[PDB]
């Protein structure tokens, strides 16, 4: 998975 720490939005 993809979980970044702005996400879904960066």
């Amino acid at each position: 998975g993809f979980r970044s720490p702005c996400a879904p939005f960066c």
